[PDB]
């Protein structure tokens, strides 16, 4: 799996949210977007692997639970 965190400040990619669970299994890319002068919230677009590209609520608590464990590997993926 990919995280990508672009550092951009164009305009908004979505136009709706999901907040519906997606199981990492099925995830091949995350692409973050942090708000800026271009879009003024922050979007989360994940690629499915079946191909859907899914824009999500970043409050949603299981995308939240999951960045934290992105953040926790972002060194060393060794699960400890």
């Amino acid at each position: 799996m990919v995280l990508e965190v672009y550092y951009t400040s164009l305009r908004c990619r979505c136009v709706q949210e999901s907040s519906v669970f997606i199981p990492r299994r099925f995830i091949d890319r995350i692409q973050i977007l942090p708000r800026g002068n271009g879009c003024p919230r922050k979007e989360i677009i994940v690629w499915k692997k079946n191909k859907s590209i899914v824009c999500v609520d970043p409050q949603a608590e299981w995308i939240q639970r999951m960045m934290e464990v992105l953040r926790k590997r972002s060194s060393s993926t060794l699960p400890v």
